[PDB]
């Protein structure tokens, strides 16, 4: 079992780094890491809730958009964190590129990030990634709140 | 070599439960798992920089202020990643507590949060917390900006 268990971390641990750097018009095949109803998305946003693309077919689409809204998106300072479960991943980096979403001045955006990567049967079932949004409205020129800070020691 | 990262992250981890769990007065003594230089703080804020705490003592100074603005602060759903390195461990959990910020209505506040720990010499050296800022500002009535979807397809 521990024989079973080592593999598929070393395994899995290769499709993580793949992910991590799918760049380019590769990204368009990105969605082939994942299994047929795995899950990716941005889980931090101004709502609240969750942006998820729930199917692999799903996922591919969506890479178009992906292509359209952040052209040359990289991910940078890649920091890779196997764990007690073979098939559960964090990675720590960052990502960066030009902005482009509808209605918004072109911009350029930069932020941290953490990734979760969960597999099953040596492919993603779950890919969720984790910022600080206010970075994003940043760069799409978006006034961000300030809490007041006047009894607030640090 | 083994049987010595082996020692030091089964002891780590029992720090990062005890880190986790802690709530109520015992956050008066929290400080005593960091190294003498140790970092604390909170990764993800309005302003794009950290809040973050150096040092001992100064973690201590800051748990008065902990206790006035987040006065019964709980986490929950923890789940505790060791990873390949064995003085560094990740958590994901929720937060939950009244917030009681100076100038602001008291609020109730929750969030979904990720940790990071890193040890030296069996003490945190440095504790970072990231969230999404967006429910914070909820939590103190403070309007969250919204992205326009109109022309961004999920
Ligand atoms: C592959 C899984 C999906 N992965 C992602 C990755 C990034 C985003 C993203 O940046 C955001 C949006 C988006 C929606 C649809 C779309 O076509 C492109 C962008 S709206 C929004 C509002 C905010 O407050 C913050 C971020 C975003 C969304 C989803
Ligand atoms: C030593 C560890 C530091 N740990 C923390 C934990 C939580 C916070 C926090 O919630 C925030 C502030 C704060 C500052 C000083 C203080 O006394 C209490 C709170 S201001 C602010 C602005 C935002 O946009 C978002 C969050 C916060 C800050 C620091």
């Amino acid at each position: 079992e521990n024989r079973a268990q080592v593999a598929a971390r070393q395994h899995n641990r290769k499709i993580v780094e793949q992910y991590m750097h799918t760049r380019g018009e590769a990204r368009l095949k990105r969605h082939l890491l994942f299994t047929e109803d795995g899950v990716g998305g941005l889980w931090t946003t101004d709502s609240g809730q969750p942006i998820a693309i729930r199917g692999r077919e799903k996922l591919g689409e969506h890479a178009v958009w992906s292509l359209q809204c952040f052209p040359d998106w990289v991910w940078t300072d890649i920091q890779i964190f196997e764990t007690q479960d073979p098939n559960w991943f964090w990675v720590e980096c960052r990502g960066e590129g030009a902005i482009v979403f509808p209605g918004y001045p072109r911009g350029q955006y930069r932020n941290h990030f953490l990734h979760s990567f969960r597999f099953e049967n040596g492919l993603i079932k779950e890919q969720r990634e984790f910022m600080n949004p206010c970075e994003q409205f940043r760069s799409l020129g978006i006034e961000v709140p300030e809490v007041r800070r006047d009894g607030l020691p640090s």
